[PDB]
């Protein structure tokens, strides 16, 4: 097979040391690398820019056939991932090279064989700061239809976070917006919890860390993301082969679907960054 499926809640990829470079999610696609030596144990895969080795006993094959391969396609005017079979995000402007209604593959969202895309919110370095003010932020819930947000009016609240804590604030936003469908999850409204952070505070069991008050839980989880990613050298949303992915997610494409969310907002707003 050229596609294989991840069987587990997670799975570990390995180096050719055995070492862990990262885990993937349930359900996550994989491609049988044919420039590496596979055998029945362990198989060269690659998945969102990682090269690395699985076990065989975490795998099953598909048939592209029949079964769901993630793609990405063009409508004319930007170029969509499809994650899932019913779930698309965008990622990059129609380039001309880009047949519209094709299916294109790719382990990284950035090679293809025809063109080359630019993610530039994937690799921009999180501690610059946004050219959006407070009040720009605060817009964006009207220009996006987003009703009933905890995060309303918090605009304020992310650039004082972006400020003390040197993180950029429409990265903070974007990443809140997917891990708490824009602070509407149950757990951003039980514990002010925005960017899915998980703890052993209040439980003998992991659970989504608890935050005093919408405020504390947006300055709170920007503090936990700049001592326990930034300060470790991970500064960027990147994928399963660099950047905070490699540790923040099983979900192979959750640093794409924040920059995704970053490029709607930054487009909505008027292109400042
Ligand atoms: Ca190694």
């Amino acid at each position: 097979a050229a596609y294989y499926q991840v069987v587990p809640v997670t799975a570990n990829v390995y180096d050719s040391d055995g070492e862990k470079l990262s885990y993937i999610s349930q359900g996550s696609v994989v491609w049988l690398d044919k420039d590496r030596k596979s055998d029945d144990k362990r198989l060269a895969i690659t998945i969102s820019g990682l090269s690395g080795y699985m076990k065989t006993e975490d795998l099953q094959a598909l048939d592209a056939s029949k079964d769901f391969i993630p793609y990405y396609e063009s409508d004319g005017h930007r170029f969509y991932h499809y994650v899932a079979q019913n779930a698309s995000i965008p990622v990059a402007s129609h380039l001309s090279d880009m047949e519209v209604g094709k299916k294109y593959y790719s382990a990284d969202g950035l090679h293809f064989d025809g063109f080359k895309l630019e993610n530039p919110f994937l690799f921009k370095d999180l501690t610059e700061a946004t050219n959006y003010s407070a009040e720009e932020l605060d817009k964006v819930f009207s220009l996006l239809n987003i009703n009933n947000s905890l995060l309303e009016n918090k605009g304020a609240t992310f650039k004082e976070a972006e400020e003390h804590y040197h993180i950029n604030a429409l990265y903070l936003l974007a990443h809140s917006a997917l891990e708490s469908n824009w602070g509407r999850s149950k757990i951003a409204k039980d514990k002010n919890n925005f960017f899915g952070i998980t703890a052993y505070d209040t439980t003998p069991y992991l659970s989504a860390k608890t935050f005093d008050d919408v405020d504390k839980g947006i300055l709170g989880a920007t503090k936990w993301i700049k001592e326990n990613y930034i300060d470790r050298g991970r500064t960027f949303l990147g994928n399963k082969a660099s950047g905070m992915n490699v540790e923040y997610a099983s979900d192979p494409y959750w640093g794409e679907k924040i920059a995704s969310v970053m490029m709607k907002i930054n487009e909505k707003l008027g292109g400042k960054d």
